[PDB]
């Protein structure tokens, strides 16, 4: 199973691609990306791109630029093989500042404008560990 | 072709479906609808029920809560045979009475709680003089 868990951003969006065999986890791919553009086609082409059987994402509030970027990938995906489960938050308290922080932390920590990639990763290993 | 203009709303859905062949238009059908429990699995199951060629949606003005059942559309239909415009409101200005009130009365001369029927019923008279 192929897991893309994605931090949706207009400008800097970003999503780490896993995969999921037996028990072992294994980082396939992380790519930053640009949907300030067009991103309707970019949206699709992005996250189609690993064929994801599982697509993670972050609850994001109807006041928010990135609602309409949600509610796409959930309709786009609907009813295929592909299944979008949205979360809250990985890390919450603090700052803004504070959580980006420490996701970068926890990001570089694990491997052995980074936030954006990092929590795109960190979305996707909270995901996994359920 | 077939035409579907919905007049989206959580409780109130309408959407009238027009075929338009020959420069004669003619009504098909004209439906009303509950979005109030799994609006996911209604929105699409109400929208393909007559294969339209063509959806016809308004926009939902700055941060609202409705604009998920936009995208969500866009996105399911995105890449099929099945296009979405998305028009602004047809009837402007005034009071929100006066708006429902003149696309009642409009719908009902044309046509040789309404609100939702009509607007949806004006909002694809509105795309078809396109
Ligand atoms: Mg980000
Ligand atoms: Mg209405």
């Amino acid at each position: 199973t192929i897991i893309c868990s994605v931090d949706i951003g207009i400008k800097n969006p970003a999503y780490t691609i896993f995969r999921y065999e037996d028990s072992k986890v294994s980082l396939i791919a992380i790519e930053k990306s640009d949907w300030s553009d067009n991103w309707e086609y970019n949206v699709t082409k992005d996250l189609t791109k690993y064929n994801p059987d599982i697509i993670v994402l972050e609850k994001q509030g109807y006041r928010s630029p990135n609602a309409k970027i949600i509610y796409f990938i959930k309709g786009f995906f609907y009813n295929t093989n592909t299944s979008v489960i949205v979360r809250n938050p990985t890390f919450q308290g603090g700052s803004y500042s504070d959580r980006k922080k420490q996701s970068v932390i926890t990001f570089m920590d694990k491997l052995s404008k980074l936030d954006d990639i990092a929590d795109s990763f960190n979305l996707g290993i909270a995901y996994i560990e359920s």
